[PDB]
């Protein structure tokens, strides 16, 4: 227990993260897009095994999925870019810690959201342009998959998008309260395999969904109103798995009364 | 050895505990919750797990699922929250070595109990809102674990839990004899795979079995006064196990007479 | 650092006798503690073999010897006293002059007692759970512990000395780094080797033997079959941690 | 975050580098020959588990080689040798950043290739000599993974290429940002699982599959040309992913302005 | 780097060995002992593996015997015991670098070779009086293995010796270059399992497959003749891997060129 200590810590983040804003909005997209990338390369692997084992009809399809993407914010947290979910506890706490006011939250959430968002969109597209999704198991799963996301019921996502960022959030909560790189690593893993492997979902992960589905000519199923209504749904759940329970969970822990 | 030096920190942390739940019951209580709900994580991931390997008839479905569970005890640790069954071992040392005081003991184990029985209920609501125990394999495992825990003698149930937290407190033992986070971490690994695969009980990860059973209206296989009857019984045997074995076990290992 | 590690020994050994010396409940309780801690393996690692058995796997003691590293992990990670890793201690502390063969066998038969009294604990409580009733793990139990009690002393023996020499190996790794994840990953693959290779260690067969003769259900054994099995692995444990592990070390760390 | 002390560490590596080379050609070649050694090791490796499995028929040969890869990259960051793929994101970031010219940085990117070149020529010379290529599954596999890889069409090994040396640079990176030795490690298991498990295109390993390929007596219809084809559209696509991605964006983010 | 610092290190740990033998040969054979047994341990665990695998027809066999031979010089490595194949680049290193003579270093070979032999006779006696192989997949694994060794054509030995103790001896320069332990092991779990998965030749592992079948009465069919000419194609091709492959690259990497002092890079 250093509750108040690990406050201070995700106070002083979100002020570092408006004031990077504030001072280039080009550093601070640029390290948003990385994010996004990074996230979907853990896409890009772990759907590459979904084709792999579902078109095997492997039982362990769902288990060796999470246990493999844990490169997504590891990557993310090994990088130190901006990725919109982490985002949602750093500067929830912060506000409500007086670090940081709520324009300055809504502003690094939408900056750091469609900073995000252009990551998965470069990755699509490059991933497209490998060849590797033009037919076949691996466009299969994308293809069944995108459009299993976007006919979900709305209640279905938001809940699940509410349990993946207490997981996504955690970990990065676990990252503030270690000096241990490979302890963080791990803890990564841990929350990444729970939250793919449990049927989660993630609102960033998502975009790099849509962006392989959308420019993929050979994948066919699903339209940018669906990205949408699943990106909504997923990025709400979101928010109130980071900042509802994570940042004003961790504020109450810290804050000195 | 450091036996001294160990229940020296054991007495340390009881004193911090009874401090800070007669500092700020919310603090405490909100803690507690958080622990509750990191379990319950646990639970959600291991029978999603269950569910899938029981449906695909594998005989690696337990080994699979202890393996998994290391992310419950893991976060606890990681976060610094309170959990019940931790406090068995921690309470009663701190008692018998005279720094707090068997009221404060109880005062502690009902406060964290409840308090974990709470994040329980809510990670259970939110769970059932994922429509993921809507039907089909997932719901079935928890419906039928639940329905045979609660049908469990009272005398093994109360056996299971002595072992259970045994391993539980262990583990929280090693994690004061190390400064190594990915070291505890690794143990907390070993022992609940140990715990889970071998069979034990944990009160706290029943509180989520048995909240996911009672808000999913698809599952109607077990009743209220079943599982209060397991969650007394276990919650008796974990006492034993951290209070009786664990705190008095390294009470005696350490105290200078 | 052959010096050093053999100080450290010695050092250990030292330590061993004083706290025996100064509190036999203190020294007993220990013991139990790690007579238990390696049970507890012993639990995960027979309920896996009665499940994997069951479906014909041939993967069963590869999975058994992965699974076991808790045993010896507690063991370490707790600071408390197990028979097999005395072996080294006490007769490199011995050689090196730290402290007595007289002192050696009353370590040696504490630690042992000790071990005994946390598997019958073990064995009672796990007993109760339950868990052994009837199925895969109570057969899995059954059927090692009759096997286990029948097989030749010398094999029995044998299979001990390469036991301890991996055990007591595992704890010198132990005294040899500042890392606690480093001892834990040496003592995880020591024991993977000895489980899976079919070595024998006196205090987990200790638990073997609580559990069955504590449960109700038919085995095969005796307490005879017992005794004699605990008796020459015991002795086997002894030459592999004493005269290879502890006279090596004194050995290698000796200045002449 | 640490941004301009990682900038800055990627640009005193840069000067090291091309000071290295100028002192003398013959360290700087022996050290890009032992890094193109230690990655044609890990194609071995993987290489022998493609045949064994693929033989077999299994459906997880591609995940298994992603998980055996981590040794290529884990030895050439252990043993601080010359790495062409590397070199991509460490000559720009340090040429964008004012330390070395865009001469130095091509005479390092010549001299590391080639260098690497000679590591899988020596390689494949002796891994031939083992005889262990002669016939069989694993011979069959290099010869007919060899085949394909130099009849794929340009623009997918390109952007294959890109992929790849996003995830070997990324986990350079990493190992600039961390003190953690087991950390590094960790984060070069998972990006080589990543890139190789998902169908990604790395030039220096390529060089030991064509060594391999066109040394071995057991006949394939690979061909020179095939293989010089294939390395060209790879190395192009490895030094966009480093150099335009992982440079450019980690001098963005270090970059003082 | 750092080159240079490494190369003082392999220098050191070279005078500190031919030091340690020309002090007491006792303590210098019991090391070399230690490390042979080590090495068996390793070799006993993946036969064992081995025979229960092959038995099964599992197409996974040899990945699984990769990946758990790791015990094998992570032992070595964590008891600071003396191992023939590491040998061959610390002592080749520290040579050219004119810390210890080539005299010491046909010694130290020698010395810890037969010192390694013993270990692997000890530990063969002990495992075969364990009855473990006295018939079955396992004893059948043992058996078939060496008299498939005892018959490779030489080049192929000779090959494999090499990439083998590169892999060995990488593993052990890995070891020089970090101070995290954890870290010395896993690139020793990635170096063994590349080298046996891949079909790489170990001349101390194979003194344990031999020193088995000597004292194995279930059959040898294997011959002294053929155990002699596995164990010196592979002794010499380990040699070339760790001495001329390793030792002088990790000399070429670390020696400062001014010296010229005697000789000159460019
Ligand atoms: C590639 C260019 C990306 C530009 C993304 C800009 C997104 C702006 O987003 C807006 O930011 C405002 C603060 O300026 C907030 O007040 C608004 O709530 C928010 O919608
Ligand atoms: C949601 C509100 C939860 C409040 C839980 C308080 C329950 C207290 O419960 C009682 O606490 C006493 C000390 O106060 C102890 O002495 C008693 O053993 C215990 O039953
Ligand atoms: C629970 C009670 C267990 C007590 C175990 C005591 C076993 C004593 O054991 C004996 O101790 C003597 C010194 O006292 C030594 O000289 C002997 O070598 C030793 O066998
Ligand atoms: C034995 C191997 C020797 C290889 C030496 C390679 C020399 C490369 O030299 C470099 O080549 C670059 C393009 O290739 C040019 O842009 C540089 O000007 C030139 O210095």
């Amino acid at each position: 227990r250093a509750h108040k200590e690990t406050l201070d810590k995700l106070t002083n983040a979100a002020i570092n993260k408006i004031n990077l804003l504030n001072t280039s909005k080009v550093k601070y997209l640029v390290s948003s897009a990385f994010a996004g990338l990074y996230v979907g390369i853990g896409i890009l692997l772990i759907f590459t095994i979904g084709g792999l084992l579902t078109d095997a009809g492997s039982p362990m399809t769902k288990i060796v999925m999470g246990l493999s993407f844990a490169i997504a914010l590891s990557l993310v947290i090994m990088t130190g870019t901006e990725l919109f979910t982490g985002n949602n506890m750093v500067m929830s706490a912060g506000m409500l810690n007086k670090g940081v006011s709520i324009k300055d939250t809504s502003k690094i959430w939408a900056y750091s959201w469609v900073g995000n968002l252009i990551g998965a969109l470069v990755l699509g597209i490059i991933f497209v342009g490998t060849g590797l999704v033009d037919k076949g198991p691996v466009a299969e799963f994308f293809a069944n998959t995108a459009a299993s996301e976007a006919s979900m019921p709305f209640t279905a996502l938001f809940f699940r998008g509410i349990l993946c960022n207490i997981l996504v959030c955690v970990s990065v909560l676990c990252s503030f309260r270690t000096n241990s790189d490979t302890a963080k690593i791990i803890m990564i893993f841990l929350c990444l395999f729970a939250f793919i492997t449990s049927g989660f979902e993630h609102s960033v992960a998502n975009m790099t969904i849509y962006s392989v589905s959308l420019f993929s000519p050979t994948i066919s199923t699903v339209t940018i109103g669906g990205a949408i209504y699943n990106l909504v749904a997923v990025t709400l759940g979101n928010i109130v798995g980071g900042a509802l329970f994570m940042g004003l969970g961790t504020y109450i822990l810290g804050k000195e009364k």
